[PDB]
């Protein structure tokens, strides 16, 4: 006989660790680096903090493989208020809203949590100082999977009366430091390399220091939150904007002060390929309606692109003194697309090239991924970037030989960048996405094919 | 400014439909397609009964390529209080008991349902009539994402015939998922041969693949853990389900596989467990050194096999020949191992000439729990292992040979890389014995291409 049960979030991701980037112990420990990592760096430089980042991971217990990282940053902390559901609750977040940040789940930390629960009995460990206080609070939690909320075991402030302001997260979980070593290595040389306005500092488990100097006081305009591009937007999506109201607008109210590109013109445009009109309510909308509004949204040809408020890139600049730097090459070039939109969500896609010296000959192109700024590194013939970039045709772009010396670089940054997993390591194959990318890409294989020719 | 909030598993899914197989229309029509297939399968053959199940996608939008996807089955239906949740409700399911199903989520049908209001009005309908059941009773539901509760649009009744029929309609691309869902059911179907298909595509054609054999493979059982590789927190989960207030001793003979009286003895010393303690007072730090003690005992009997189902050798080797018409084909069906608790079995078979292809790498045909895996082959642990191979050490000569390499993996929890199910992610226990399997069926290889030159060197000379 069949017997139905339900499953919470957390007995769904502890049942299934795979799915968020925890399948064997040693992508378990470059996960976690990881997860801690693009957790400190959003909690600075989204509020413009030069970060300043420090990464321990100590082997703790040699028969059992336990390893021990920690990761503390200059951020902004977390309210006390807020800790135990940040970093004991799966599927809670402060980036739902719709903004670029490295994180998107509310999920990361809590999967490091969960495989650490499963492996080892040591609580997971958390010291904060929000931006204001006298206090920095520490805390020792562990989740309750089965009704997925935390349980605090220790809780306690003391008095700072500094200026410290940050956040110490140490988990302790099984890993394999010798397969994880030269990725985890990777990860955060290639986030040094497009993140010049941070400092970084990286002890590893058999002693080795690393310092990353901070090269730059300049940090870039951070990402904002942003209404929703129209193009693209669903039938869920506009009926969760519609509860979401606090007022009972008409129609055209709710489009002009939802959505970005639409004004009192677009608005009446919208309106009347839609067929509906302006002073109705929008609560009212039938199934049917909403429909139209999609549909409507999708076939509209006139809307303004997004702004750039919401993204950050990395830059034209520096996507070339990066690849300079590490490659050391004949030839060099970049691009920084406009800002698209896909399903509501603005995007950029920004490419390199570089071509020569000291660059390895290949029969392919050395591939670079990057999404929201975070190095790929795993699952590379998975991802859509690699996709276009293999279905690029080289020998018309200057490449003669089947045998050549390139690095081809993508950048996707977006409010959504859509993964294939929540281990977040390579991006789905979304129509809007692989034909910018293919635009881009095709941009700097044009700068080069002048080069070669020029060459 | 951080704001914090909280999400229902349909609203993440709903937020990230491709980390559920929904990426694209075209994928999206594949899926559901696959997910209606395989809750019918789980339906019948699991429960006995002889598949037959019949399968319809309709244009019915041509500007919209909305496609509306119908598939029935004569499986066992659903207890009506239990329909809403089960098509309605993300995270719901009678499969996450520990038994082999090619569901394991609680996420299938609701990923498609979620994907199809998305982008378009109907709402799902479910019409379904339960064994022993003198009704027929249909549904037309729809998911409230932010509450993660079904609701019921439309509900009736009839009087009465067994089983159930699903319809949903989402946005496709069937020109694109074309290939690939003929590939899917034509390979089910070989593997499937106690059951009978009907498949009617967007363009009028029919395919028909009859039942070709009455034998139904015995059904897979809900079955214990077995101790390597039980983790703290199931630990502690058997320990909170327990009705008896056993004893640790007797928590270990009688919640496990292959653990008796003195394998039990021999646990509890290893790890410094009185056997007469309760276990319903174990520690946390008493959990942390069962589990160690579990995962470096060299002695544990292997997991009972009649647990998983398995295709079998003849089946592979049958279908292998069948599909490609080869001149040689071997299969090895594999002893039962096991993986974080959970029993497996990996099957492989290769097959090599005739009408293969040549090409410079071996055609790779996966599969878990009976399920063909026809996307993200790159991504796949199996993909891995047979890349790694070096086959010139079986035999093969050139770098162009004719070889199809085939990979089944069963268990009780199938490790995907991701909730679309399409590859298997990178467990070691899992990846040590695909190698090994395959190296038994590539000795297999060996012996027959070396069988054949002998046969060349001899009339040359
Ligand atoms: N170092 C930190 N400083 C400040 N806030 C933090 C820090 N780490 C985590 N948080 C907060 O805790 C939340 C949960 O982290 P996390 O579980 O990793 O989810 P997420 O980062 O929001 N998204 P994702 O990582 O993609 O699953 C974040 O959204 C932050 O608000
Ligand atoms: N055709 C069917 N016949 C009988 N039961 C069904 C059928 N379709 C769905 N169910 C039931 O509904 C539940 C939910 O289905 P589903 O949402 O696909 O999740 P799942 O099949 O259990 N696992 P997964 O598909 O991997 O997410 C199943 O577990 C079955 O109990
Ligand atoms: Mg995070
Ligand atoms: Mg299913």
């Amino acid at each position: 006989k069949e017997k139905f049960t339900s499953l919470s979030p957390a007995e769904f991701f502890k049942r299934n660790p795979e799915l968020a980037g925890f399948p064997n112990p040693a992508r378990a420990l470059y996960q976690t680096v990881r997860e801690l990592i693009e957790n400190s760096l959003d909690a600075t430089d989204v509020h413009g903090i030069l970060p300043n980042i420090k990464i321990t991971i100590d082997l703790i217990d040699d028969a059992r493989q336990i390893y021990k990282v920690n990761v503390v940053d200059n951020g902004i902390g977390i309210p006390p208020q807020e800790v135990p559901n940040a970093f004991g609750r799966v599927l809670y977040s402060s980036k739902y809203v719709n903004r670029q940040t490295r994180g998107m789940y509310g999920l990361g930390v809590k999967a490091a949590v969960l495989y650490s629960q499963m492996h080892q009995d040591k609580p997971i460990e958390i010291e904060t100082s929000p931006v204001n206080s006298k206090r920095i609070y520490t805390f020792k939690l562990k989740i309750d999977i089965n009704k997925n909320e935390p349980i605090i075991v220790e809780r306690g402030s003391v008095e700072n009366t500094r200026g410290f302001h940050g956040t110490s997260v140490a988990i302790s979980i099984p890993g394999d430091w010798p397969k994880a070593k030269s990725r985890i290595y990777e990860y955060i040389k290639r986030t040094y390399i497009i993140t010049p306005y941070a400092e970084f500092i990286f002890k590893d488990p058999e002693g080795n220091v690393t310092y990353y100097p901070r090269l730059t006081n300049k940090i870039p305009k951070p990402p904002q939150e942003v209404k929703p591009h129209p193009y693209g937007v669903d039938r869920e999506e506009i009926k969760i904007l519609i509860n979401n109201l606090k007022r009972d607008y008409t129609i055209k109210e709710f489009l002009v002060n939802e959505f970005q590109s639409i004004g009192d013109t677009t608005a009446d445009k919208i309106l009347e390929l839609a067929g509906l009109k302006p002073n109705k309510k929008v609560k009212n909308l039938t199934e049917e309606e909403i429909t139209r509004l999609v549909e409507t949204f999708k076939k509209y040809e006139d809307f303004r692109s997004p702004s750039a408020d919401s993204l950050s890139v990395i830059g034209e600049d520096l996507i070339e003194l990066g690849l300079k730097k590490i490659f050391n090459p004949d030839f060099a070039a970049s691009i920084t697309r406009k800002p698209k939109a896909y399903q509501g969500h603005p995007f950029i896609v920004e490419a390199g090239v570089a071509f020569g010296g000291s660059i390895p000959v290949g029969e392919e192109p050395i591939v670079l991924r990057y999404a929201n700024k975070i190095p790929l590194i795993y699952d590379e013939k998975s991802d859509v970037i690699w996709k276009v970039v293999e279905e690029l045709d080289w020998k018309r772009y200057g490449i003669e030989s089947d045998q050549y010396q390139m690095v081809v670089m993508v950048h996707l940054c977006s409010t959504k960048i859509p993964y294939k997993s929540a281990g977040k390591e390579s991006i789905a194959e979304v129509e809007d996405i692989e034909k910018e990318i293919k635009n881009a890409l095709m941009e700097v294989a044009r700068k080069l094919k002048q080069y070669l020719s020029e060459k």
